[PDB]
């Protein structure tokens, strides 16, 4: 289970490389307990396609930790889904929810069911079968699933219908929250002198996180210099416009390559705001001078090589929109140059918690303001916690890890789950 | 999951290399359905040792297939236990129970909890915690666990106490049944002329299966020429006596090496019935002329090399006491020389089903007779089924595999679990 | 099919109202819903055995029709009345689906009760029956599953007994409906006359004398109309100056004792003979016996306006009709009213839109002062009227038919569309 | 009260049979039971939504009538047939109460099913409906609560699908043989042992399970099966129908043969006609097709044809006028009528003994014993409470069976405080 093991190693090494276990050695007891999920449920999901042929998939619910509240997490319908990936995701979710400051436990679930190029009837039949097999283990006071990759309004509606028969404002949250967190990062690191205004921001990925992160970077006066997808990156020098982002969203809903989308809308991507697409390359090295980096595509998408490239490019802020976007080497690079070059790295579990925070809160202005405040409180928590337990700018990695760990561990001790 | 995958490959290739899918192609639908377990439950088991320190283990219940009846299977408390091994064991258990002719589904569970060198209080605390975490998913009409490696009368008593507070004749079965199956094998292959009388029988392992298999070989007039354990084998030429077997049982209850047991009881193992111990070697090559081979230790303990050695040694009957004791190459060797050299191989899922059959039936004479008849019916089933679907002595491997598959698949079709 | 005439009438009304529009042309997927929604999700009959004060065993039937849960938990009353059977409760729950839909509240459709006759029953017998009935029903209700409320035969006392039994086992209303109906007709008049006219100075013919009719008449008075009639199972009463509030309260107090209108005009000679005298016509409905009349509010029972009486009302100058009772107008009456809509400006509104005030206030009960609740009911009925109007216009087959739009088709289609969208989202229809 | 004609016929038959007796005089407490037991303890209607092979949505009604549990858990079949509604299932469950009572087994009364039509449906469609129906019904059944079994439209395949759905969620000759055994004891009593089924002309209607195995048992005992029928026509023979013809008819009716039906064993098919008038002189009549398949005219025709024994294989096979005819000629011409609730209880009795679970011989012997005990019970009970009290004649088996079942159910209901 390499992805989970990488996340576990990041959190553990961030906690041990601190005064936490020296100041309170009781926290030493928590590591082997919390890291083992409270419950995992695999189940066969048998359904019927439109051809009347039998289809079989695996469904999972990883209820990892409930110390802070009921298990909370998404459902992912995607062929890449297995116990290992969902273990990694739920493990991250524990501390992500901890850092949102809400009473939300950690969990994650889903299925290797592939809804792409599937009729609405086939999706409905799978949803019915999956919810019939899963409803035994969820509820509002037990386990709250939400939508994720492959589970949208349609899937949620069908799932809800099955659940009901049996028992007889999200899209921008993550990206906006990430950008608000980096807003507070810049504000703190420069004593209020600098903001996102006039900051070159290199973003990877083209999904929900990256899209709305770029939109908020634009709104705050930054210049979005890059996006990417599974096949290549796109780079601009004037900054990507909001109209280009909306077009990319509409086209990615059709599952179209960035190559094909800049081909199909030449006028929007070729005028004053033209963009260059390089296939098979990550944007980090291909953007020159850049101030902020927001990897918002997948895990391990920033190598140590690319981290050094970003540092040499004048990058002073990096925050993960995606889950565990930076490799171990990239994080080592960023942290090594923290006190010397002022390059500040923030892990995903703190930056991208906006989505799950908004889900926990579930008008547009009220929700946006509460998410803003939640991300600001999360940043202050990471900062002060890193300062309080600093062995030697404070490390936001260690800050976030220790903060989430401490909240979860205090809960677990109070409830006698660790002793 | 290599062990499960090996078992799956054995069953699948045995079924495809037959007229089954040609005579009834509907059975083609079952393979991808049955092989995915109906439900798997992982759960943290938190308990307290005598030192007041917190211990954590993983507990599993693999409810693989319930088409023939409620899930039925053992609980194994041993550090080697994980989802993969229990998947392999429950997958085998499906068809093993199918071949017992009883209405028993397939399942297997347990924990990596190591009860060795553990106080009765620590075992009790773990049992309480494990049953509290597992009772949610078992019952007499849902899932019946029984005892296995690491779960004995004491563990069962503690588990039962926890279950009761919450809801407010086995040892010889497997070996005796295996030997009865080989009795019918010899009787059929020689038109009643030959029995176990005067047959040199090479047995591996020294646990429950091997012990009682050797005792029944003795009782029927055979000569037990070998036993083994994790460190070495022991070989005799006059045949191992019942007293030596009882001594080895008493000593293995103390977790003592065969080396150390033949050291500690020189008089019993050095007189007329002396035995030679060779460390780090399997007995198959070191016994000379041998008629019957009963691997009763672990999976993949007979290589193709050792299979050819057995065939060259005049071995005409091989039957697995252990689960999947023969490697793919060994089975290929045995089956290749079946029609030419008359060497007959029987897979574990048919030979060692005696234990689970007796558990399904749950005086000594009545139980022994019913187990005898169940194994005889199992042999007749394997034989006639192999004959009915022979592409070209009939193959008992293909016989047993196709018989179990057909019973399970007919159940699954009747219940609409496959279509 | 079993003989379910009232349910079938309601079903035919809704179906024909939906088909006679561009709805199935604009979105043909809605074609699938009719045969699905019309079959109740669940019906529970159960024997209710209880004991009278003489120690003798009494037996009744109890029913719960949980019809549709697409918009929310089943919501509806419990009716303890000897006329109650599966057929009537099917009709009522079917109406309840769309009635709740038009309140704009997240309330499913349901209705239940028993043929138990609480008339001439001691409090102890009522308590014993409530205990037995609730012990037999509680397995199938809950705050997140099915919310029963009070209706005919189920009042504060019955609700108290039922709740006590439920609690042991599982371990303002009266004016809402009539006031809401009259508010709906207020918006009808206001819209049909471009704000020039209200209920002020309107002759309004009401049938029935129960809670619905009583408070409808009271609200007609308050707004300046003249209530020219009331009625009951035995006869009608007609006045020329309008029935007074004191007369309505007297009829309410006496109807609590199950007194005929003849009996009550005999018992209170002084109150019913002065300037505000009234003539009692036995065995007759008031529609033909009130002369020229502007508004008609049948608020007694189903099928209480015949086609003859509908034409009589039209000839009497009736320009507004809205059902206080469930399905008060016969199919022939509705045909008459709708035929005179575009020509004579005769506007008919079905019960499922007009009488939803009670269940709307009950839904707000699930979620205050008398004034606040009255305002919220006022708002709900106004939104219900606007919805019927705008929806009828949106799906009018007669293109830009600049006359009056059909409120029948409006209400039916609005409730249907909300329910069907819910059922599609949840996979109850596909 | 709703229009429930079949239920009302069954209720009226039982009530009038009980009142025309000394029962309410000797023990007037039973007067209290009639209005209680006749009201079902519970009825559950539910929508059953499923999907046909074209992917289109189909909707049906499913019912479970748990009528009376005084003697034990609700027991009865599931019927999948378009004619199925609340009224028919009320009628069937009401009959089932006393039918189970007369088996002497601790079995309550219940019946369920759906208007689902399995006729032109693929196994996939039948599976989808069975899954949907069982998902909607399982909440209200159980081994200690309510045990459904097979009936019209519910066979091995449907039962397999239903059981599979239930397992995922909660994690043949009996009737006809029993009917023939009952008529065996009828003849044995009416002729003081001199006559049996040997050499009796026996006219059977229907061609389903009941009629088929009734004809086979008549053959085994030496009788001559002179007719069969179905919803579309009748078949008549004069030499007697052979067992092979019955097996052929069974195989073909499971699928919904000139040589077998043209030799010595030739048969005449009369379309659109019931066999009662078209068999000439006949001794025993076994209506085994559907309810109300013997009109008063056909009953009088049977009596004039010398029929002295009539027993219902189907549920309530005789119309009220036919029963009046049979009972009127009882004391004079020795015409003996036995209602279905006593004769056709063999199926549910064997189902209850399988609930208790045997070889074919053991089950056949216990079914024989149960039917013999049922006949003796009807006889003795009719005699004990006979208002007539004329040993110059035969006692009413109708009143016998009705009063016996009523008494057992009512005593159970009294003991448990369900009546007082």
């Amino acid at each position: 289970e390499p992805e989970f093991q990488q996340a576990y190693d990041e959190l553990v090494s961030a906690v041990e490389d601190s005064t936490l276990f020296k100041e309170e050695p009781q926290y030493k007891k928590v590591i082997p307990v919390v890291s083992i999920p409270e419950r995992i449920i695999q189940f066969r999901v048998t359904w019927e396609n439109d051809k009347g042929e039998i289809e079989v998939n695996n469904g999972f619910r990883v209820q990892y930790n409930s110390a802070l509240g009921p298990y909370k997490g998404g459902l992912r319908f995607h062929p890449t889904v297995n116990l290992s990936i969902l273990k990694f995701l739920g493990f991250e979710q524990i501390f992500k929810n901890a850092l949102t400051g809400l009473s939300m436990g950690g969990g994650k679930g889903g299925s290797d069911f592939n809804p792409k190029n599937r009729s609405d009837n086939e999706i409905r039949r799978f949803c019915v079968s999956f919810m019939r097999q899963l409803a035994r283990y969820i509820g509002p006071d037990t386990d709250v699933p939400a939508g994720d990759i492959g589970v949208g309004g349609r899937e949620v509606g069908f799932l809800f219908g099955a659940y009901k028969q049996m028992r007889n404002i999200r899209p921008e949250a993550t990206g906006y929250g990430c950008v608000y967190y980096v807003e507070k990062m810049i504000e703190k690191a420069t004593n209020g002198k600098e903001t996102f205004k006039g900051k070159r921001v290199a973003i990877s990925g083209s999904g929900n996180v990256a899209q709305y992160a770029a939109l908020k970077v634009i709104e705050l006066g930054g210049t979005v210099v890059s996006l990417s997808d599974s096949k290549g990156s796109i780079i601009s020098k004037n900054g990507i416009t909001a109209d280009q982002v909306y077009a990319i969203a509409a086209a990615k809903l059709k599952f179209k390559s960035l190559e094909e989308i800049v081909a199909d809308s030449v006028q929007l991507f070729s005028g004053d705001h033209s963009v260059e697409y390089l296939a098979g390359v990550r944007p980090w090295t291909k953007v020159g001078q850049v101030d902020v980096a927001l990897p918002s595509a997948t895990q391990n998408e920033v190598s140590g090589e690319e981290a050094k490239a970003l540092v040499d490019a004048g990058c002073k802020f990096i925050a993960e929109g995606s889950n565990m976007g930076s490799t171990k080497e990239a994080i080592e690079v960023f942290e090594a140059n923290r006190d010397s070059n002022g390059v500040w790295y923030a892990p995903g579990k703190a930056a991208n918690c906006g989505g799950v925070a908004v889900s926990g809160l579930e008008t547009n202005e009220e929700v946006d303001a509460k998410l803003k405040e939640i991300m600001y409180t999360c940043f202050e928590n990471c900062y002060k916690t890193a300062q309080k337990y600093s062995i030697e700018l404070p490390s936001l990695l260690k800050g976030a890890n220790i903060a989430g760990f401490i909240k979860v561990a205090d809960a677990m001790f109070d409830q006698g789950d660790v002793f």
